[PDB]
Formats: C-alpha cells, structure tokens, sequence
C-alpha cells in the first residue's frame, strides 16, 4: 500500500472531476477476506447467464462473455469513488422479465432490452448531472422512502416466484442467520466461531446450498474444466446492438413505465446502501467516508450505458448488491485490524470477482448451480430491504403510508404502479390537501398503534 | 328495540351455553343501521368466492351461489356464539390452497381433495381449541415469530392477487386503504363532516367506486339485474358435495396435511391481528368488558370449517377473521357509545345483514359481473393491514431481524418449503444458536440494522 490514510481523514485518492479515483495497492490495501469472498461469490455475477439464455435467446458462451463486461462494470464504483458495493436492480428483475417476455427471445428481445437500459442510464445521468438525485434523497418524505424500500423488498420475492427447493431454503436461512448475527457489536470477540465466519461472509451460505443441492439431486454435478476461461467475444458480438438493430422509437415508449419503476426501485437501493454506510461511517471514526448521491447516479449511469451497448443486462446496473454491501459493511464496522477502509473491502471484493472469471475450474463448477445463486440474491435482498425499511419508520402515520406504498410497488405491472401514484395524487389533492379526512397525528392513532 | 341493555363497564348481555355465550340481535344487542347498510352492500366479498368455486372445483354458477348461503350462515356463528372477531376466510392461505387444488381435476376429484383439506383444518381448530392449547400458543410463541407470521401472511396475500388471476382494483385498493387508515385516529369524526359521513359507510365507498370505475372503463361487463328474491338451488348444490361425489382416500388426506398445517399457522396470525385490534378498542371503550377467548374462537372456527367440508367445501376455508371488516368495525366501535353500542351490535349486525342480503336478487345479479374486484380487494386489503400490524407489533431490532427471516419463508407459496425452513431452522438453532456460538443478540448492540 503506497499511500496511507491519516486518522479521521478521507481515504487517499486522485481527484478526477466529479470522480475520486482509487486503485488497489495504491490507494487502499488488498483485503484477503474480500479476495477469497470474491473468488467464490462471483457466482452471483454468473447467475445472470440463465436469464440471458431464456429471455435474450443467447447461447451459453455468449452469455458467459457478457459476465466479463459486467465484471469490469462492478469495479467502477470503488474505482471512481463509490462506497456502494454495486450489483443489479434486483427487485426490478420480475418487472424487467415481464417487459422482455413480450418479445421473441433473440434479437427482438435484445433491441427491447437496449431501449429499456439506455433510458435507465439517461434517468441516472440527468438526475446525477443536475444533482437532482441528492435533492430527492432529501426532499422525499420518510414514509415514501420506507414504502419504496419495503415495496422493493416485496417485489424481490414475487420474483423468486416468476424467474423460475431444499437448496434455496438452507441457502437462505444460513445466509440470513450469518448476516443477522454479525450485525451486532463485538460479535467476533465473544466466540471463536463468529471470528472465523466473519472472514467468509456470504460464502458459507452459498457453498452449503450448492452442496445440499448436489447431493439431494436438484442440480446435476459439474463437469470441471481446467485452465483459463476463454471469453468468446466474436460470438458475444452477435448479441449486441452492433450486430442486431437498434429499436424503433415505439419500443422506447413501451420501456418508459418499466424504466421509471426500475429507477424508483434503484432509489430504494441507494437509501439502503447509504443507510448502512452512514451507520458504519459513525462507528469508524478513523475514516471520513464521503456520501455523494450524485456520483452514485453518475457511475451507475455509466455502468448502464456501457451495458446497453456491450452486454444488455436483464437485471440492469444497480447501485448495490444488497447482501454483499451489508456483508462488507459488517466486516468494516469490526475495526481497522479487520478492514482498513470501506474501499479496501468494496474494491478488493469485485476486483477478485473479475479475476475469478478467468478461473475456468470455478466457472465450470458453478455452472450447474447458477440457479441457486440467482434465487438467493433475490431472497436475501427481500430480507435486508424489509428489515431496513421497517426500522427506518419513525411513527405510525409513516407506517400507515408506507404500507400503501409498499403494496402498490409490489404489484408487478409497472403501468399499474403509475396508475396508483396517479390516483394517489388525485385523491391527495381533492381530499388530503383540504384535510377533509383530518390531520393524522401518530399519538392520535388508536387502532393500528399503541 | 333491544330487550336486554348493558350495564356500564360490564360484559354484553348473553345466555350461557357451555363454551359459548349466545347473543341474538334485538335481544342482546341493538341493530346497527350503519352495519346494516354496510352488509347490504359488502356481502359482495362473500359472493366473490364464486369464481374460485367455478374455476377450481368445476361447478356451475348456481351451485356456487348456493354454497355462499352455507358460508353466509357460517359467518353469523361468531357473534351468535360469543366471538368478537368478525369472521371470514384464511385469505393469505388462498394461493396455497389453490396450489393444492391445482393438482386435481377441477370437479369431483378437487371437491374430494378440498374436503379432506378442510376437515383437517377443522380438526386442527377443534383439537387446539378443546385442549385449550390455542390459548397456550398465543402466550408461549415468541413475539418475533408472531410478527413473522403476520408479516409473512401479509406478503403471501399479495402473491395471491398475482396467482388468483386493472384500474378497478387500484382505485378500490387505495381509497379503501385510505379510509381505513384515516379513520383509525382519535376524534376524526369530530373533525370533519366528511369523515363523519364516511365512517357510517366503512368499506362501501372504496368498493362501490371500484365497481363503477370498473363498469365505465370496460373491465367488466354490465350486470343483468334480475328482480325478486334469490332462490338458492340446493338441489343442484347437493350434486357437488361429498354426499354425491365420493370421499377421498386416505392418500389424499396425507397430501393435505402440509397445506392444512400452514393454513392454521396463517389463521393463527389472523387471530393475533384481530385480538390486537380488539384489545385496543376494549381499553378505549371502558363501558364494555370484552371477553377475549382464544379457545372459543378455535371452537367456532372449527365448527364453521367442518360445516363447510360437508355442505360447501370452501377454497378460502373458514377463517377467524375478515381483516378489513374487523378493522372497520373496530374503528367505528372505537368512536364511542353514540356510534356503536357494543362490539357485538356492529359485528353481529354486519354479517346478519350480509345473510339477508343474499336473498336480494337485484344485488346478487348486480354484483355478479364484478365479483373479481371484490376478491382481489380483500386480498390486497388483508396484505395491507397484516403488514401494517405485523410491523408495528415489533418491539426491538432483534425481533425484527428474526421476523424478517420468518416472513420471507412463509411467503414462498410451496408449503412444504415453509416446513423445511422451520425444520432447518430447528437443526440450525440446536447446533449453533443454543450453544450461543455466533454471540448473543441484544438490540442495543445492533449497529448495522439499527441505530
Ligand atoms: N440490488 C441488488 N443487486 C444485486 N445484484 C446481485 N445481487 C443483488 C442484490 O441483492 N441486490
Ligand atoms: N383472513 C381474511 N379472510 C377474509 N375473507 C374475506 N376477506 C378476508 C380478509 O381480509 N382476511
């Protein structure tokens, strides 16, 4: 580690306009636990391949090549100054698959996904450039923010249903148990057991699911191949807008309602991510973590535009991988003896994820169980969003509102979500603004609270 | 008119009848005009089971209509037998039961299946109720699990709106949830002439506006209004009962077990929600002493289910409460003696009026083309209240972290999975949690998900 950090100061970097550039070994140290974690947990990156095969009609190797593009994409946040361990807009997957499902899987569905993803890029770019992203984090009421987070969490679960199982159950419970039990103060100091688990993070739950999954017979054994992965970019190019067309203007319209809801859901992920960062920022007094919402929009905008052209992504580019981000945050809060900086954990993780792509025996090992990894990220997201959304509710008038908001955001048709927000406005103006149904004071609530 | 009136601070007049306390309308409690008007309209949710009967059980409309008369009599048993919980279906368990039924040929085969399932749920309610073990579970079961069940059940309910089969429903849902929310506050009716007039209609405004929008937009065909008195074709209905068709082999009862159990776990949540709301308004209303007998609720519910099994097998099953109706009565009840005399005068009047309403053929035929709005609405609204109450009932962050895991597994539609979770949860609990490996969990230690 060339440049070290002064206590209470910000992590070393090179100023780069709206971005703060950090490289591994130069600006932050290389974390062995996040290395091992990314060497194994990149399977979730590979877990998109089945969706690519179904909805985009792509052969396995073309799908495998796409994940190299996304792997590069996952390192941009810690590269450009974002403490949010990136991923997909995972609670938007069901909505996005719903959209794609109305196109023939193949070139037609690829043009469709291009139109959806470039818009999502544009929405992120404008809200980030005009700094209108930061405003919304401040302006939007807490009830709505919590309604969105919870709704987004419940969407993640109508999804586990729609994408397509003892594997997933043991996977979910062990994963969620570790996640939960390692969010407490001084856990590692209490037992030798929790000390050793904390260095593996999500690995135990994932690997144990696979194991149960193999022996039980839910998924076939792998056919391990030795050597270095050889991404077929010639093939991949056939499934890019460079080869297939670009969509007619009419397609962009069909995208709009899905584009928007996919953003609203991502906005949730930003709230969840910085909720966790803000917390561990206060625990760790030795680092000054910058929380720039506009930069998260910018990086994410870049990641999507990049994807749109080079690897159209059914899960889209999202601000965080909720469980990976929570897992790193937990290890970060454990102290400098454990993790030097939030970027040393965030950065190393996906860096190792990128290299891991080239470990052909791992790629080939994970190949028959990719479905376990896909449904698991969905389940784990749903868990953390529900948990965080709930806790962020302050009184009972917020909860009364968040309930209405969550329920509408978990009905999968996005035109319908907009029809709700629309009708919600009309009802608000004619009834609520005049306070015809009264003011709502949490201390007055006698039926649902107290 | 009301023969026996209640002394202030006492329990509502009744006739002792063993485990039950018998109350008739006009004799033990007054006849509430608002709940009369409400049940004259809101009995549509009772008729909204009809499509499920047609679809999953393969029966013609009229056989299904007659079934709703059997259910209608069933809905009056709680207030008749001393249960302050406005009754209904096990609504978050509908997807699960449909999933179960979905593996049988719609028709006699599926009716035999639904019998075995409903007799089982009945037996479970009977045994837990006779052995007073229903009361035990409500006390002993940790709060985290109780809330996990409630939140779980709430989310399962929306996987149901997706699975059962729409601007109508959005308007219906938002207005209905809006009213319910805003009429849960103290002195609301004293605030505005608007809320004063709204409170006397309860769920009706949301329902009727959903129906209307539903007609005018074209999502549902116009009704074919027929004048006169409903004439339930019980001759026809008999053909689709286990009396006419067979009774299922032992093998089927075994397939039913895992679904039966989960339908109970979900009903248990509905019991918690109902008595959460009752206990609150019981303290608001100091002039009435409301007895909260959990075991009596199991008995009446057990009776209702066994009743159904033979006379009208019910895809939604017989459940401890209709969540929005119970929330609605409780709200109007909390407004004071000027509005509602007793929790039984409103709850009792409501379904009494629903039963009479079945015989109003102009309303049946009016509601017929638009039943789908009604069925989806109760699903959405149950999800809404369960989520709201489950969340609020959580006290710390360790309870919440546990409730999260539980909610997520109980909202996966396969019921065998929910048990594999409880199983794997036990195995995991015994080997890791009890030896206290992975540390203690105290909410003030929580720095990631709390503080
Ligand atoms: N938002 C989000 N994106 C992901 N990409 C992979 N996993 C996840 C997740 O849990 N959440
Ligand atoms: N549990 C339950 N059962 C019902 N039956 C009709 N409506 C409902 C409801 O909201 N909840």
């Amino acid at each position: 580690q060339f440049i070290k950090r002064a206590h209470g100061e910000e992590q070393p970097y090179w100023p780069a306009g709206p971005f703060k550039i950090r490289l591994p070994f130069v600006h932050y140290r290389w974390e062995l636990p996040e290395m091992i974690q990314g060497f194994f947990m990149f399977v979730v990156g590979l877990a998109m391949i089945p969706l690519l095969e179904s909805y985009l009609g792509m052969p396995y190797e073309a799908a495998l090549a796409f994940t190299f593009v996304a792997g590069v994409g996952y390192i941009l946040p810690a590269l450009l100054g974002v403490p949010l361990v990136p991923g997909w807009i995972t609670p938007a997957i069901p909505v996005v698959l719903l959209y794609l499902k109305g196109f023939e899987p193949g070139p037609e569905a690829i043009r469709a996904l291009f139109a959806l993803q470039i818009e999502v890029a544009i929405i992120f770019l404008i809200l980030g450039a005009t700094r209108l992203g930061s405003k919304l984090v401040d302006v939007i009421p807490n009830s709505l923010k919590c309604g969105i987070i919870i709704g987004a969490g419940m969407a993640a679960m109508m999804g586990e249903l729609k994408i397509g199982p003892i594997s997933l159950i043991v996977g979910s419970i062990i994963s969620a148990y570790i996640l939960f039990s390692l969010s407490f103060k001084n856990v590692i100091n209490e037992n030798s057991f929790a000390r050793k688990i904390a260095n593996f993070g999500m690995v135990p739950g994932m690997i144990i699911a696979m194991l149960v999954g193999w022996t039980v017979g839910e998924y076939p054994l792998p056919d391990i191949k030795w050597g270095i992965t050889n991404p077929d970019f010639s093939l991949m190019w056939q499934y890019l807008p460079f080869t297939v067309g670009y969509p007619d203007w009419e397609i962009f319209l069909l995208a709009i309602p899905t584009a928007l809801i996919a953003y609203v859901i991502a906005f949730g992920d930003i709230l969840v991510g910085f909720t966790l960062v803000n917390r561990v920022d206060h625990i760790r007094k030795d680092e000054k973590i910058e929380e720039n919402v506009d930069r998260v929009h910018l990086v994410t905008a870049i990641r999507n535009g990049f994807h749109a052209f080079l690897a159209p992504w059914p899960g889209l580019a999202g601000p965080l991988w909720t469980a990976a981000h929570a897992t790193v945050a937990e290890r970060y809060a454990m102290g400098r003896k454990s993790m030097e900086s939030i970027y040393s954990g965030g950065g190393t993780f996906w860096m190792s994820g990128l290299l891991a792509l080239f470990a052909l025996p791992l790629v080939t090992l994970f190949k028959p169980v990719l479905p376990i990894a896909l449904s698991l990220t969905l389940v784990l997201t749903a868990y953390i969003c529900i948990m965080v959304g709930m806790e962020q509710l302050k009184n009972s008038t917020e909860r009364g509102v968040a309930g209405i908001v969550a329920v509408t955001l978990a009905m999968p048709d996005p035109k319908s979500t907009m029809y709700a927000v629309c009708i919600g406005v009309i009802l608000y103006f004619l009834i609520e603004r005049p306070r015809l149904m009264g003011k709502h004071n949490s201390e007055d609530n006698i039926i649902f609270a107290d």
